[PDB]
């Protein structure tokens, strides 16, 4: 799925 590229990754385009 969509994830930001940080430590830690964050979800994106969550419905």
């Amino acid at each position: 799925g969509c994830w930001t590229k940080s430590i830690p990754p964050r979800p994106c385009f969550v419905k």
